[PDB]
């Protein structure tokens, strides 16, 4: 029988885009392809407002847009927990929290784009103990992205290369490089982003005067 | 005052995708940017079933999917005329027909991706007299595409370079290279194409057993 | 053991670029990775000057630039035969010629980008019987390109599908979409194309005043 | 008339690739096209071996490969100073050093890809005062890269926005997303990387057994 899996994507989602969404679909299809898993749920967890130097739209707006984006999904949902904490939280702690909730046992895996794996290499960015826990205790499903070589990142990381059974590389056969930064700039300039992000998200953005 | 413009996109739309749709949005924003035009309507005209060697889904299905895709557009519509003719028709004749309908005067311009301009160079593909009429009588709005150099195609074409006032190059700042061929293959394999094409189009495809 | 293979690339090479050369390397590694082939040579065959609607630099120059580009390759050479003929020649005929030239005999395969595979679909472009002879009697090695889906092209063409075993899809996880059209325009504007095409080619272009506005 | 400019590129260059070199050419043409600058030199400065978490080839080798790659450039040279220091050094300090070296004086600007511009946003990575001195006292020339939106990065950073006149966005209408990570993995697998990095670099790599699995 197949192992039940829940995919957790942590990120800014400022705003959520069709690209972030496609990431779940490709990841799910990949895991199902292996024959060993049965993805049962997808979770979008927007980062807290105290994170980073960049000024994101308020967390309640990012959760609301993600929710609207997912109204048309029958397996992916947004979870505000992380954004509703008083402070930013390292991702491994978000995995721990969501794992606990699952026990109130499916496997919880972190879902991310290849650019994320590359940040594992950034000085003082991620704790090595955390990278190890993520791939050893939970699991990692990485979706390809132009200009990134996931296989190489894994091979060159002493930590990742020792936990490949728990790392799944899902290749993106389509060229999808739509930047959220670009989306925000286009909106600020009054230009269309239709067909780049869900219509409901576009409406919400207009209604609430976001990115202007 | 601004010159009223109607954009006509001729193609297979087998099926229509978010990329084909984004093409209209970018083209419209570009023309509006110049300050000289006011795009009043967009028209998707699916090619007839006798065209080419490739086996397309029946024209009534392609029109139906385009219609569903456009239900959420307030300015773009599908026009079945071309696909409802007994035989394939050169594009200039589709422009002539739609121009006549406009008179029962806005400017009618052909909308296409950069790869189209490149086919103008294919031996025995397009009649030179037709390429001239399209750019001289109507106009051409070209949206960028990875691997294509529209400025060079124009400069190297004796015909195009003499009619640049009627050619508008709209640059696509986003990397959007989602192939319809890939979409069809993914669907045939039972894989998701959600977030690549509109949900309503996906539903229609399933309902009518298309691309299987 | 491994069967010998010669790769033939027909195209404009106006001018030959690093991308065109990369195609040969990717294809060879791919064929070797299958374990059944041993690529022994690559051939660059610039198209005749009567070809198409686009003005190409003289074949004399395109052959020269390819030769100079290939001076640093130990397995790929340029062959001017096709360009020296009185007129343009269908690709199947160039394959036939080079096959005879080879005549326990190595297999000659057409090397091309995925885009060319898409052109097989173009009405009145390639004769169906030629596409058939190309994939059946020779073989095709196709290198991936952004925006193209070679697997789908093959599945949607009855001819390609039937002879798919003779079609080798090589994929390069790299994005190398550098068009020769852009190369020519940049050169005409006095901009650099260094590191996009070989230094020897840029030298020849400058020395012979090619691609000037 | 035009003010003289020296371009400084700090990075790993593990190994230097055609893409890294292309960056210099695109940036120079861009600056010249503005009409107010005259690029007189480019400098490749490989990072110190104590840098980061990733294992890099020895700086001795990275400097050597850059020198060999640049033998065919008449304006870009490699400078080992940064890599010869006892430890990693913040980029603003390397700029300060090379500026003093120049000391009616040319302007020294940091040359980088758009991705580096995005790293300015990374928490605890770049000191805000350094980002400020880099864009105000030196200048930044950024080359576009797929998936990045330099214009938005600048608009969203108060510091960058305030000194945007000293940030030059160069765009190359070409897709050249060839990662050095892929280059290293391919080399470790015995695959070709010819036409992705300079022939002289491949020779050095083979001769010194670099990037072996
Ligand atoms: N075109 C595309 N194709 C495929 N994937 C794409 C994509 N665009 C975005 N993505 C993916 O979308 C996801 C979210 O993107 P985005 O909204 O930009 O989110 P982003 O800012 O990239 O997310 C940063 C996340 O990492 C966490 N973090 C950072 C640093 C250290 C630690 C720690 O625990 O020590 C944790 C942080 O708390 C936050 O959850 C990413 O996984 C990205 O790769
Ligand atoms: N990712 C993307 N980014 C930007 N644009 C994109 C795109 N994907 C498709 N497109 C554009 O979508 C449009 C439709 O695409 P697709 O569905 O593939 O349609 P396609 O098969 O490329 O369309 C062929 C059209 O050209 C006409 N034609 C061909 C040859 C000769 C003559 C003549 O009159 O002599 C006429 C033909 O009747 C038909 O209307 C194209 O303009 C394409 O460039
Ligand atoms: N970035 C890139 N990545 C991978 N491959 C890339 C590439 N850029 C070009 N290429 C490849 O380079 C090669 C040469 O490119 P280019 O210089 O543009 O050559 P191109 O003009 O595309 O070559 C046309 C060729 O097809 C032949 N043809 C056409 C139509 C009908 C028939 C017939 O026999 O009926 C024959 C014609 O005789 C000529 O040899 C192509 O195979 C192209 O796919
Ligand atoms: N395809 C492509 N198109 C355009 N540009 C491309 C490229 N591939 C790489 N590049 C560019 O090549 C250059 C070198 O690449 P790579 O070899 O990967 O170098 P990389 O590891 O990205 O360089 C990091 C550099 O940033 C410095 N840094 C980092 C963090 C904090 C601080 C500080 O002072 O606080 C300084 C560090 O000392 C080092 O010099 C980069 O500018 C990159 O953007």
């Amino acid at each position: 029988s197949r192992i039940p899996v829940v995919l957790l994507a942590c990120g800014s989602f400022n705003p959520i885009t069709n690209m972030h969404l496609r990431m779940f679909e490709v990841a799910r299809d990949h895991l199902h392809q292996t024959g060993m898993y049965q993805v049962i749920q997808g979770i979008i967890s927007p980062v807290n407002d105290t994170y980073g130097k960049k000024d994101l739209a308020a967390s309640h707006h990012r959760v609301a847009m993600a929710r609207l984006a997912l109204q048309t999904s029958d397996w992916i949902r947004v979870d505000p927990w992380e954004s509703e904490q008083a402070q930013w939280m390292e991702t491994v702690k978000v995995l721990r929290h969501h794992h606990s909730k699952l026990l109130r046992v499916p496997e919880l895996k972190l879902l991310c784009g290849a650019d994320v794996l590359k940040t594992f290499q950034t000085p003082n960015l991620w704790k090595d103990a955390h990278i190890q826990e993520i791939v050893e205790k939970f699991g990692l499903v990485c979706v390809g992205r132009v200009s990134h070589d996931p296989k190489g990142y894994i091979a060159e990381s002493p930590i990742l290369r020792m936990h490949q059974h728990n790392i799944h590389l899902a290749k993106e056969p389509v060229q999808n490089e739509i930047s959220a930064t670009y989306i925000r700039r286009a909106l600020g300039q009054g230009q269309s982003v239709k067909y780049l992000i869900p219509d409901a998200v576009i409406t919400y953005i207009k209604d609430h005067g976001l990115y202007t």
